[PDB]
């Protein structure tokens, strides 16, 4: 009769992208064949163990923090990364890469703040970091940013990176990148990624992948503004604080709306964190804004769910 | 014999400010009689209901949204806000102004982001909201932001604020502002707040408030970047959804060293959602990283904490 488990009453407009640090908007379902689906933010299992680089806070998805040197002749820095505490940073983790660190290929755009210690003069200047850059290396430490000057940031100073959105530009066809499904090579081109929480895909038949959508804002040109986490940030911090142990491999949960008290749909919450539906096809949910999702059951990998 | 009580087990460094979507770094206890501590963020009872202008996720923490017009003849924009959702904004509920607003008078500095809806078409430009500013009247769904363009953002179409930090300028003196403690007048110059959390203070001799402090980033000037806040926002997070009753009006916390197995020091949670300790001074507070906060009792408000 171990604790129970179950997940928190919160709408979806109530909750929080795990994969970049902006409220949810929706739930969207579609087919996944055709790419492999392994984020490795918004990753935890229903027992509260965080995997790839998850981590507990949405504001910190998609920061960085460290020191930066100035590309003589560009207006581009590198990073050389500290810990998000701004101590070092232990590349000896055994994870993909800093905990929070961007799991998908594209243009991110934000700022750069620094502050020099001695008289605590601030500077900041817009900037942008391309993940999939040959020199994209934050598992060794480093990372570039192109920004907006080549001159108003210090060495040896403490410089943290905001994230605001996304930008497509460069030739690419219109909402051709950012490419969320695809990894960064986080140790930079041409090497193996480490420590991944593995990827997900439904394996029964009739069912989908069930997303946790937002926009990312978009700051330049024609991007694809989608992201899709497998869990809110609210049920990876509620797995962590409450560890509950799965009884079986899936957990059945109802959609409920509270306007009607009826059930809107039914999903399988697997242990392993992430969500399936019965539906074939694209498909925005229409759902009640003050909906929660409420545990009633565990079952087995092979129940047969009602179709929505 | 209610449900009963408990705060989390997250150190600080894995939680967040409520006051603005940065991580916090640090506790700090200090004299507050010199000012008055009423802050509109980051206000929660023990039981879970939330005060003030405080929701649940921090990202949207100092965000607004809406659609913007130019002040021809300048790089100025006022913003009509929507809902956070991006419904039409409305002014009845009973709260000071939007959930989320920012709750101190300072310069924020951060981007206005915005989507053409027709063809996808996205932009982003620096700007900056002076919250003391006498057209700071977020209740009356209206703010202005100061930028670098004059042409590069449509009207009538979604755009959004994702803040980043604080400058100081304009001839302050260093670290006068951002005023973290004064209240912007939510409604305009000269207009009443309303609907406000109450302000807090230690009443018992020999008390001061316990703060959850975050360093904001700055981005321009000499800017007093402290900032904080009465709960972190994960405690306003669990209370709001465990809900458990208040069996006296102090819950008396101890902070546990897990590399010592000691208390490091206690402290009172007051039931309408702040903390105080037995200390005279300011005082860093120098705790392992790995510290963490754990409800023991409901004492009276009356009860004498050891000093710390
Ligand atoms: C889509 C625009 O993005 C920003 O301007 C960028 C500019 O976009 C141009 C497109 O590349 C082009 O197809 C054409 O139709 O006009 C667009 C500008 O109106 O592209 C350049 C690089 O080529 C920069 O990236 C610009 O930032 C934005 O400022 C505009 O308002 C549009 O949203
Ligand atoms: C402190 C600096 O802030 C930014 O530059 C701002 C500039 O700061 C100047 C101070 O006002 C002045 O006391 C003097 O000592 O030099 C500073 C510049 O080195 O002030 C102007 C307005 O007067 C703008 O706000 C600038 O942004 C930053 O870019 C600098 O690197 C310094 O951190």
């Amino acid at each position: 009769g171990s604790k129970p488990f179950s997940v928190p009453v919160l709408t979806v407009e109530e909750m929080t992208n795990s994969r970049f640090p902006i409220p949810l908007e929706k739930l969207f379902t579609g087919p996944s064949s055709a790419f492999v689906v392994q984020p490795q933010n918004g990753r935890c299992t229903t027992d509260g163990v965080l995997l790839g680089t998850t981590q507990l806070s949405p504001v910190n998805i998609c920061t960085f923090r460290g020191d930066v040197t100035h590309i003589t002749g560009s207006r581009n820095y590198t990073m050389n990364l500290a810990s998000q505490n701004w101590n070092d940073y232990d590349p000896t983790e055994e994870i993909p890469a800093p905990l929070g660190t961007p799991d998908f290929v594209g243009k991110i755009q934000g700022v750069l703040t620094q502050t020099t210690r001695t008289d605590g003069s601030t500077r900041g200047h817009k900037a942008t970091v391309y993940t999939g850059s040959a020199d994209f290396a934050p598992k060794l430490g480093r990372v570039q940013f192109e920004t907006d000057t080549d001159r108003d940031f210090e060495a040896n100073q403490n410089t943290k990176f905001t994230p605001v959105g996304v930008i497509q530009d460069g030739g690419t066809t219109h909402r051709n990148e950012p490419q969320q499904w695809v990894l960064p090579s986080y140790s930079g081109r041409n090497t193996h990624n480490v420590h991944l929480a593995p990827a997900v895909a439904p394996t029964f038949p009739g069912e989908q992948l069930l997303f946790f959508r937002s926009t990312m804002p978009g700051c330049s040109g024609y991007p694809n503004m989608d992201l899709d986490c497998l869990l809110p940030q609210e049920w990876v911090q509620y797995f962590y604080q409450e560890a509950a142990p799965a009884q079986s491999d899936v957990a059945l949960l109802r959609f409920v709306n509270p306007d009607t008290g009826r059930v809107l749909f039914e999903c399988k919450l697997h242990k392993s964190g992430y969500v399936t539906v019965a539906h074939t096809g694209q498909h925005d949910l229409v759902i009640p804004p003050n909906g929660y999702f409420r545990f009633d059951s565990w079952v087995n990998q092979f129940y047969t769910l009602a179709p929505m």
